[PDB]
């Protein structure tokens, strides 16, 4: 039960350090983790046969709520992806210059739930630059081995 996907949206990569900074949490504790940029990803089938998937997405909009482009095409076909009874937890970077801040997280949960995953934390929220969140972003991945 050590298989653990991250999928990740990021145009200026911060929620890929972030990524990176799970990924290597969630290795030092025996997971054998699979890190994907989400513009390299088949979304037919992507969960199957991962214990655990953590998808990360950046916001974006002119005037709306609107996920990182690489993410939309996954997040279209979420449906097909395997979630139902699939433990999964969110992450994003944004600005809370933003009212909306990290709403593309508040998104991808939502169609998750109805989905019939199981989110297993409350999704990780990044303002401004990741590496001075780095204690934050360690002890979300503590807390979500935690919650399995
Ligand atoms: C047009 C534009 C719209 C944005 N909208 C939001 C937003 O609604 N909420 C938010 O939290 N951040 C918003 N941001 C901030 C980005 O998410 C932020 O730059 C983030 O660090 C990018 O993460 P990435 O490098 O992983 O893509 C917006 C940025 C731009 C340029």
């Amino acid at each position: 039960s050590a298989k653990a996907l991250i999928v990740y949206g990021s145009t200026t990569g911060n929620t890929e350090y972030t990524a990176e900074t799970i990924a290597r949490e969630l290795a030092d504790a025996g997971y054998e983790v699979d890190s994907r940029d989400a513009a390299s990803v088949e979304c037919g089938g992507l969960f199957e046969g991962f214990d655990l998937v953590l998808l990360g997405c950046s916001t974006w909009g002119d005037d709306s709520i609107e996920l990182q482009d690489d993410f939309i095409p996954c997040f279209d076909s979420l449906e097909e992806t395997g979630a139902q009874g699939r433990k999964v937890a969110c992450f994003g970077c944004g600005d809370s210059s933003w009212e909306y801040f990290c709403g593309a997280v508040d998104a991808i949960e939502e169609k998750l739930k109805n989905l019939g995953a199981e989110i297993v934390q409350d999704g990780l929220r990044i303002d401004g630059d990741p590496r001075a969140a780095r204690d934050d972003i360690v002890g979300w991945a503590h807390d979500v081995r935690g919650a399995i």
